[PDB]
DNA sequence: TGCTTCCCGCGAATAACG
DNA sequence: CGTTATTCGCGGGAAGCA
């Protein structure tokens, strides 16, 4: 197989016969064990770079772009990922972007062909 | 030690299937 | 096209880096 599973109080977990990493959800173990097999190949579309994971592409080819999503709600200040926004709101504001903060707007991807999740253009 | 990348549960978007 | 199976964007903590 890829994996065996292991049950503790009737909670199933997924186990990479690999490096014996534990997944709640099969389809993580799956995402995950690429990066042993590399079975599937995630070329990056401006450079050589090759990726084992989807999103590691995607985070990748943004930085080629130089495309700011995040954007601070405080002082308008846009960043371009999750944890500089963060760690700006923290610094500068004294806020936790944490939960549902009302703090930070992530626009939608606009510099590449990503898929679209409705909720951040309403 | 302040960035930078890596990770994994979750669930929306969509490809596969019949 | 209707179901379901699959992909992978997202948050936000953890691990890595130099
Ligand atoms: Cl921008
Ligand atoms: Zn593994
Ligand atoms: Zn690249
Ligand atoms: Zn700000």
């Amino acid at each position: 197989d890829d994996h065996y599973e292991l049950i503790v109080d009737g909670r199933v977990y997924y186990i990479c016969i690999v490096c014996k990493r534990s997944y709640v959800c099969l389809t993580s173990l799956r995402r995950h064990f690429n990066i042993h097999s590399w079975e599937k190949k995630y070329p990056c579309r401006y450079c050589e770079k090759v990726f084992p994971l989807a999103q590691y592409r995607t985070k990748h080819e943004i930085h080629h772009t130089g495309e700011r999503r995040y954007q601070c709600l405080a002082c308008g200040k846009s960043f371009i990922n999750y944890q500089f926004m963060s760690s700006h709101i923290k610094s500068v504001h004294s806020q936790d972007p944490s939960g549902d903060s009302k703090l930070y707007r992530l626009h939608p991807c606009r510099s590449l062909q990503i898929r679209q999740y409705a909720y951040l253009s309403d």
